[PDB]
């Protein structure tokens, strides 16, 4: 805990910024060294920087990334935001609904994140 | 950890109907016997179905809820949906965002309920 209910707003709403303009180097300094990420949601964790490093350079190395609903801030540092992801499958233009959740250290960056969506949230 | 994605998506759907009709009575029978909840998430957690029908008794007993975005679905029972209530408070009319995460159980049952929100959230 730490950041305000305030400042958990803006930190998340400057991660989607981030993914939305592509720039890795940016969103993984926003991550704790030790930070653990779950995305999708009920898959094995992704520990440290330099394995989420990978995921981003991977999954964002023609995507666009919009917030479709304010973020929800609790007091203890943590949020949950609702966004929506834009991409092109196979030629095939899709987006993905997702919704994540994020705890905050006390220095402002992200500890833990947990992503919710499945094919379900998938669309063309 | 066993009702499908696209079951979570219904199973929260109707818990959002549910809320908005006021039927206390089918609200708590959603829940397992033992289920836990945290709304909001920071605050202490309140266990069991009576404790948790206090909850609906007292704060449904002119609430309206609707869903603002689809229910995003995880294939382990989890699921998060954005929504947002509409209230009184106390002679002028406000509304407040949320977003839920619940686990389902093996018999469809709400094991788990966190609420993410705080009064960043509320709009007078
Ligand atoms: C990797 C991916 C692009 C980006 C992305 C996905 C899923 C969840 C995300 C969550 C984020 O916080 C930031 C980016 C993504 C997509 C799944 C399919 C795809 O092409
Ligand atoms: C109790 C309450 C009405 C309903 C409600 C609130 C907060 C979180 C909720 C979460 C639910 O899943 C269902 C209903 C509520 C409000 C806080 C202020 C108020 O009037």
């Amino acid at each position: 805990n730490l950041p305000t209910a305030q400042e958990v707003q803006g930190l998340m709403a400057r991660y989607i910024e981030l993914v939305d303009v592509g720039d890795i180097e940016a969103i993984v300094q926003m991550y704790a060294d030790d930070a653990t990420v779950e995305n999708p949601f009920g898959q094995p964790p992704i520990h440290g920087r330099e394995q989420i490093a990978a995921f981003y350079r991977q999954g964002l190395g023609k995507v666009r990334a919009c917030l479709t609903g304010p973020v929800r801030a609790s007091h203890n540092g943590c949020g949950a935001m609702p966004f929506r992801v834009e991409m092109v499958w196979n030629g095939q233009p899709c987006a993905l609904d997702v919704i994540e959740v994020m705890r905050f250290d006390e220095h402002g960056r992200i500890q833990t994140m947990q992503a919710y969506w499945s094919e379900v949230n998938l669309s063309v």
